[PDB]
């Protein structure tokens, strides 16, 4: 995309915490940059839309490579930060409203490094990755979503020409899902054979998607929680089309470069129902902010070893809460992300082990030590209504077979029509995060 002059591309500054030992960090003054999904898109020499609620403009977008020389993206001034978007910071926090009313739904949104001119990129390998979160106000349907993603530092700038704002302006977005809702892929408009998605009135899906490694650090609401690796072959950003992208509308989940289901370590799937909800008798209670803590294990304990194990604990209230376990007879109590792990809590569920197919934990190991970007969030979900995390998945499944029941939301919940009514007002906060060697962060 093309820059547009209208509005100063304004991101919002949010210091995070770079630690040594425990206690002992000091700050990285990064910022939060919006995707370029959200901008408003317009005539490069005027002020007319390129883009329209879920369509772009046939005359000006005849084709890519046109819409692309026509049109540009623009920039978020402070004001429209919380005034448009629902974004805002105070001190070391970011929240992220889910509405905001002209009428803005969801938000996706980068960290930016200290020149704020790249993506802060993370090299996780053998380091452990921590932050303070509230969910109280997300309920069945919504998901407030912290993850990292094999994004260019620059977007694609370099790679792409055509892509003059890089992370400047949010660009360059791809995951393991394989996405064609992004409107800007590889510098050009993703406009040929543009469709809207009924029921979604600011959304549509181009004829390209997006593909990259995911980490999964957090998909949550107050009542489920997971993190969880999705390899891809090869990690980095590549544009899809055909049976590469590995859509679901064509039967290809399991035929694509990377793994959709991911391997996951969700508690509730794991059969333990009483270690995370809304209350003070749940071992984890998210009514109330918490600390979320990730370590990154390596086979030799160094920055060079092959990724192996994704730990987890918890803080709340100064009390540490170790993670919840696999809980089904004959299986092993696992309360981490391994390969076996993974192997052995999808051969229970008849899942199929695309993670293993994609290289497992070494080859997600291998899009952490390049460096991966951070990604805050809040959405809903207009395929599947959340259901795969906080629901039954398939919703006619039965719920006590290993691996339906993911949370206690009804199977009528998430529609995406209810929930931006009903959770209008819903606010993720993200906040005091803090990167280091392993031990280093509480």
């Amino acid at each position: 995309q093309n820059v547009g002059t209208q509005a100063a591309e304004e991101p919002l500054n949010l210091p995070i915490s770079v630690c040594t030992a425990p206690g002992n960090c000091q700050t990285e003054a990064d910022a939060v940059v919006l995707d370029s999904n959200w901008r408003w898109a317009h005539t490069t020499t005027g002020y007319t839309n390129c883009y329209t609620g879920n369509l772009w403009d046939t005359t000006l977008c005849p084709t890519p490579e046109t819409c692309t020389t026509n049109c540009a993206i623009d920039g978020v001034p402070l004001a429209d930060w919380s005034g448009t978007y629902g974004g805002s910071v105070t001190g070391n926090k970011f929240n992220l409203k889910f509405v905001t009313v002209s009428t803005n739904i969801g938000a996706r949104t980068f960290l930016l490094d200290s020149t704020k001119t790249r993506y802060r990129m993370f090299q996780l390998l053998n380091r452990e990755f921590t932050y303070d979160v509230d969910v109280s106000s997300l309920d069945c349907g919504l998901n407030g979503a912290l993850y990292f993603v094999s994004m260019d530092a620059d977007g694609g700038a370099a790679k792409y020409p055509t892509n003059k704002g890089g992370a400047k302006y949010g660009t360059g977005y791809c995951d393991a899902q394989c996405p064609h809702d992004v409107k800007w892929i590889n510098g050009l408009a993703n406009s040929k054979d543009w469709t809207p998605i009924p029921g979604d009135a600011n959304s549509g899906k181009g004829y390209y998607g997006n593909c990259c490694a995911e980490l999964d650090i957090w998909e949550a609401n107050k009542q489920s929680q997971a993190f969880t690796t999705h390899p891809c072959t090869p990690n980095d950003q590549t544009r899809c089309e055909g049976v590469v992208c590995g859509d679901n509308d064509s039967g290809d989940r399991y035929n694509g470069m990377c793994d959709k289901d991911g391997c996951d370590f969700a508690s509730y799937r794991m059969n333990d129902h009483t270690f995370y909800g809304p209350g003070s008798t749940f071992k984890l209670d998210s009514t109330k902010p918490f600390t979320v803590v990730s370590q990154f294990i390596t086979t030799d304990g160094t920055d060079n070893g092959d990724f192996k194990e994704f730990r987890r604990f918890y803080v709340q209230n100064g009390v540490r809460i170790e993670n919840s376990k696999v809980n089904f007879p004959g299986i092993t109590a696992y309360d981490s992300i391994t390969d076996e792990m993974c192997a052995a809590t999808k051969g229970l569920f008849g899942d199929l082990d695309d993670h293993k197919n994609k290289g497992g934990m070494k080859q997600m190991g291998e899009a952490m030590r390049k460096g991966m970007a951070l990604v805050m969030s809040i959405w809903d979900d207009h395929d599947v209504n959340m259901l795969w995390l906080d629901s039954n998945y398939p919703p006619t499944g039965n719920p006590s077979t290993p691996g339906v029941a993911r949370g206690p939301c009804p199977t009528t919940s998430g529609v995406p029509s209810e929930v931006e009514v009903t959770q209008a007002n819903a606010v993720v906060s993200f906040g005091n995060i803090k990167f280091g060697p392993i031990g280093s962060t509480v």
